């Protein structure tokens, strides 16, 4: 390539002025607002060297007619018409640069237009509209290759592990054309460097073109190249279909340059130097300072109206994790928060879930959880709903362009679509407004699931940040699902913090510079996943590795859960205390994965600092990728080291909350994930001080050590995968209110005791054991006489109508029973031998066998007791008992609470009298069915379907059957045909056909297809040797009626006392009637409902007999 030339500057027509600070001035020209040039400490960096007088306002080039206004010695006013008949263009706007120390300020103060324009309602035609405003053309801030060290470095979106975003480009003539959008860029010589930010929204295109706020330009100046960076263009006035969004879409335009000189003592001036700087004029997203402090991230899952996770539960989990971390802070993102659970009424954000305790168990959830540094979010979608919802509307939803609905996820139901800027246009905000109003303060963040994937239309960077800061305005902090969405305002990525998924083309960031700039304020990063290679191959600064126990894609194993927090989080948050000060690659090396062999250059050493100059570097051991050095580091602070390989024994001075710690309260913590003795040196002021170490458990601080303190070293050699604490005082362990709002205490069995229940018989026959999956049981076994645990029931409300169940587990065929006495009345329910494995997938105590009970299989179901207080309630106990047996009953996880239900005999309490469940007020779950094995464990396709006339019903959409056939819930079954297996049950404990009695059992029934779905009689554990059924087809209810048909079956309860009733998924095919897709699902052919379900108990007499 031959050395290149563009014109020279003739300036003859040119008045400069200048603006300045005591550190930087900037010579700007009176007729447009440009920066010729800066100067700093006698060095220079150009600006706009050519004079460009021209903008570009709806893609039309205009040249404004300008006038100037020196305001004072550092700031610049320039009033600046737009005129343009053809285009429709008639306005003005005023912009001021400013200089502040060391940073220029490029502001757009005002803008008006001269048409008519009212945000929120019709206009009739969208070019009258100012919807945009460029200055390409004008660089903020650029360099030349006739500068000494000149040199461009920019960052892109990258979320390959293989394909770095950032471009490291030399300034030279000559050099290859540069037309780029980028996300931050920084230009320098060996003297200055220089950083823009810019608030434009921006989009070039997807992938690597989005998030492009910026845009890099080489333009030839005479014998010379210079590379300038310029803001992307803005946005302002914007309308949909005619409608003209709210004002609050509007954001001025504004962009920032800051210049430095070498900034973290490394004596060169380069883009790093630039990225400190830059960290003063950037965005910050909202929430962005609690991010190093929550070190366990995790989901509690709700689904299908079972409560698999109510709100007052998820304080003992977060309980068990304060213990075992030793005060490590948490955050719980509640997927399934509202409505009947995950997937569940969305849109409707302030529809909290009633069945897992209302708005009122979720704000004592919150407060309580302060104490613990527990933060809490919330699972929404801003992308799809179901007709349940009350914000399904036909005005709403998604069409195709041939008018068919974009139909969206199924599951529970068949979702649509809907038109994310038509939601905008009208009243989104007021939704979330809704939620904040019912909900009050403390909850920290909101997770929008989904948006970033085109299924509500745009969802790029403009319709992000909107809806991010319709989010943050009511004190919510951002989160998103993607790696690639919210770029400007998340603060963690779903797909970035579980390295599980997606594969290494999905994960964080890839961009040294962008994670030098933001490690700090997100977990939006490349973690640790050798598998896929690249900047995942132990990334020096770790990521964000997201586990679970609470019942997401059903995870159940807390163990590993807290071994993966100090394997990897602990030292990843640890670095998120200190800002990245200096990042340094080693040499290219050689990787194989994922099908391709690629060239890849790793971070060798990174420093950090803080607001104290302590000072952090992170080494790795290693730069040959075949070494097992190269997946290790050493970290030292203030070059002590800290962690070396395997091991680290790193301070943390911070509380749950990420309050600097008292003297007294300063620690370390220890982990080891390979065997073997390791040596440490303390800190002077640890170094003559007694030292005890702690093992962590979910009993909390265990096995009390002194520590022998040799030359100011300790030596430790202890269990691998292990965590450990080391203070300079003895601790003790606290109190923990176990259950606390639950009326009962230490209802999950996790505080180590059984000493507050009173125990009847033998207590050597009851003890707390772990599962297969070390959840806590409570076991009685081996007893000869009956044997009791009773507790009050505490804090009740007088003259109320209570629920409560135990989950149990009975391998006996002895009576196991929950009896609550309420001071003026007994109620009693039991079970025999349980005869039904647990099938939903996020409870805890599903029968897979990793967290089954024992024996590889879990028979849990909840046992229930119905009763009412009277106007005392000093005096209620509840009993957990269990006859004389050899084989064991395990119980766990005792939930009292609100419930309206009337079941027995038209009255609410556990008695004698007709059965009647009209799913108008359960508890949870399909009592007293419970969900059978039709799908396995899973997120069950079965759920209490809820009313929304008319889209949830016959008609609408051509729907065949209706969700809800009387009340406003009924219970579905959703497409689940032809699988030849159990859909659900009942079950003695819930519904005991007794002995020799004979009971007509009635219901009302929609079928979508003839024959799809039968009523079943059977006894016993089911198997599909496969069990007898009495098998009862069941034709469709639609093609000859105009609603449910009315079922009566006649059902003898067999001397084995384990008679049960339920639903059966033939094998015969269903009949979809030439529909298909979405059509088919949501009309309702695979689908079964029943509602009015009644089981008396009769004599036969005259008729019944035949
Ligand atoms: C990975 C993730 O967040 N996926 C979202 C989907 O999640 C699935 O939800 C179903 C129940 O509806 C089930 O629990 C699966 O285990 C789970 O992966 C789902 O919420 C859809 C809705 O459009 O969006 C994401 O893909
Ligand atoms: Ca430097
Ligand atoms: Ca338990
Ligand atoms: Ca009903
Ligand atoms: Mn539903």
């Amino acid at each position: 390539m031959e050395k290149e030339t563009g014109p020279e500057v003739d300036d003859s027509k040119v008045t400069y002025d200048t603006i300045q600070s005591k550190v930087l001035k900037a010579v700007i020209d009176q007729a447009f607002p440009r920066v010729k040039e800066y100067s700093l400490n006698g060095h220079t960096l150009p600006g706009q060297v050519q004079q460009f007088n021209q903008v570009f306002i709806n893609n039309h080039r205009i040249t404004p007619e300008v006038t100037y206004k020196k305001i004072n010695e550092t700031t610049a006013e320039y009033l600046m018409k737009l005129r343009d008949d053809a285009h429709l263009i008639n306005a003005e706007m005023t912009v001021r640069l400013q200089v502040v120390d060391n940073q220029l300020h490029f502001d757009v103060t005002k803008i008006v237009n001269h048409n008519q324009v009212t945000p929120g309602q019709k206009i009739d035609d969208e070019s009258k509209l100012l919807s945009s405003i460029s200055f390409l053309g004008n660089a903020l801030v650029s360099v030349s290759s006739d500068q000494t060290g000149a040199k461009f470095d920019g960052a892109t979106m990258s979320n390959n592990t293989h394909v770095s975003g950032d471009d490291h480009i030399d300034v030279t003539n000559p050099m290859k054309d540069l037309a780029k959008g980028y996300m931050y860029g920084f230009v320098s010589t060996d003297k200055l460097a220089a950083g823009v930010w810019s608030n434009s929204q921006n989009s070039y295109g997807g992938g690597s073109n989005d998030w492009t706020r910026l845009t890099a330009y080489k333009e030839t100046v005479g014998n010379a190249n210079y590379v300038g960076i310029h803001s992307s263009e803005w946005q302002w006035e914007k309308a949909y279909k005619g409608i003209v969004f709210p004002e609050y879409t509007k954001e001025l335009p504004s962009a920032k340059v800051v210049i430095t000189e070498d900034a973290n003592a490394d004596k060169n001036v380069d883009w790093q130097d630039g990225a400190i700087a830059y960290r003063s004029i950037m965005n910050n997203p909202q929430g962005w300072e609690k991010v190093k402090d929550i070190t366990a991230y995790r989901i509690a899952m709700n689904f299908g109206s079972q409560a698999q996770n109510p709100f007052l539960m998820t304080l003992d989990g977060i309980k068990k994790i304060n213990l075992h971390t030793d005060g490590l802070g948490q955050g719980v993102l509640l997927k399934g928060y509202g409505s009947e659970g995950h997937d569940s009424g969305h849109l409707n954000y302030a529809d909290i879930g009633k069945r897992i305790g209302g708005v009122e168990d979720f704000k004592t959830l919150i407060e309580k959880a302060k104490k613990y540094g527990a933060h809490l979010g919330i699972h929404v979608n801003a992308s799809e709903t179901y007709p349940e919802s009350k914000y399904f509307n036909e005005k709403i939803l998604r069409k195709n362009p041939d008018g068919s609905y974009s139909y969206g996820w199924n599951w529970l139901d068949q979702g649509i679509n809907i038109d994310a800027a038509y939601d905008l246009a009208h009243g989104r905000l007021a939704r979330w407004e809704d939620l904040k109003k019912k909900l009050g303060d403390g909850l920290d963040f909101i997770y929008v699931d989904v948006w970033g994937n085109g299924q509500s239309g745009d969802n790029g960077a403009w319709a992000t940040h909107v809806l991010a800061k319709e989010i943050n305005k009511q004190g919510w902090r951002f989160a998103i699902q993607w790696g690639h969405g919210g770029e400007y305002d998340s603060t963690f990525h779903h797909w970035a913090a579980d390295l599980t998924y997606g594969g290494y083309t999905n994960k964080g960031i890839n961009s040294a510079i962008t994670r030098f700039i933001r490690n700090h304020q997100k977990d939006a990063w490349v973690g640790d996943y050798r598998s896929y290679g690249g900047a995942a191959n132990y990334p020096l600064l770790g990521g964000y590795s997201m586990k679970d126990f609470e019942g997401w894609q059903g995870r159940s194993d807390y163990n590993g859960y807290v071994t993966n927090l100090f394997a990897h989080d602990v030292m990843t948050k640890y670095f998120q205390h200190f800002t990245v000060s200096k990042w340094e690659n080693g040499t290219p090396v050689t990787m194989t994965d994922n099908g391709s062999t690629y060239k890849w250059t790793p971070e060798m050493r990174v420093e950090l600092v803080d607001a104290d100059n302590n000072k952090v570097v992170v080494t790795r051991k290693s730069n040959d990728v075949n070494s097992p050095q190269y997946r290790e580091r050493t970290v030292t602070l203030n070059g002590r080291v800290i962690q070396d390989g395997s091991a680290y024994l790193t301070p943390w001075n911070w509380d749950a909350n990420g309050k600097k710690l008292s003297t007294d309260k300063e620690k370390m913590y220890y982990f080891n994930t390979q065997a073997g003795a390791t040596t440490w040196t303390l800190p002077s002021d640890w170094a003559k001080s007694k030292v005890y170490l702690y093992k962590l458990t979910d009993q909390g601080k265990t096995e009390e050590q002194e520590l022998t303190v040799k030359d100011g070293k300790i030596t430790l050699d202890l269990l691998a995968n292990q965590p450990y604490v080391l203070y300079r005082s003895k601790q003790t362990n606290p109190e923990m209110s176990w259950s606390e709002g639950m009326h009962i205490y230490d209802q999950g069995f996790n505080s180590g005791t059984l000493k507050h229940w009173t125990i009847s018989g033998d207590a050597s026959k009851a003890e707390i054991v772990k599962s297969q999956g070390a959840n806590d049981m409570l076991r009685i076994q081996g007893n000869k006489e009956k044997v009791s645990l009773t507790q009050k029931l505490t804090g009740l409300k007088p003259n109320t109508k209570y629920a409560v169940y135990v989950g149990v587990d009975n391998r006996s065929n002895a009576k196991a029973s929950i009896t609550v006495n309420t001071g003026e009345k007994e109620v009693t329910t039991y079970t025999n031998k349980s005869l039904a494995l647990n099938y939903v997938k996020a409870y805890a105590h599903n029968t897979r066998r990793n967290n089954a009970t024992v024996d590889d299989t879990s028979y849990f179901q909840n046992m229930y007791a119905f009763f009412t207080t009277g106007a005392d309630v000093s005096n209620v106990t509840l009993t957990l008992s269990r006859e004389a047996g050899d084989e064991a009953t395990y119980f766990d996880e005792i939930r009292t609470f609100e419930n309206n239900s009337s079941m027995y005999g038209d009255k609410h309490d556990t008695g004698k009298g007709t059965f009647k469940q009209d799913f108008e007020n359960v508890a949870q779950g399909i009592f007293p069915f419970v969900v059978g094995g039709v799908e396995g464990v899973e997120d069950n396709r079965t759920h209490l379907s809820e009313k929304h006339d008319p889209y949830t019903q016959r008609g609408w959409n051509g729907k065949k059957v209706d969700d809800v056939i009387e009340g406003n819930w009924s219970l579905k079954t959703n497409g689940l045909v032809s699988r030849r297996n159990l859909v659900y049950q009942t079950i003695p404990q819930n519904f005991r056909f007794e002995a020799g009695k004979t009971y007509r059992v009635t219901f009302e029934y929609e079928a979508g297809s003839d024959n799809t779905y039968a009523f079943v009689v059977g006894k016993g554990e089911f198997q599909s040797q496969a069990s007898n059924l009495e098998m009862h087809e069941l034709p469709n209810t639609w093609t000859d009626s105009k609603k449910a048909k009315k079922a009566t079956f006649l059902v003898t309860g067999a001397e084995t006392g384990d008679t049960w009733v339920g639903i059966y998924s033939t094998g015969n095919a269903s009949n979809t009637r030439g529909d298909s897709g979405g059509n088919a699902n949501f009309r309702g052919y695979n689908d079964f409902m029943m509602d009015n379900l009644q089981i008396e108990e009769i004599t036969l007499t005259g008729k019944m007999l035949t």
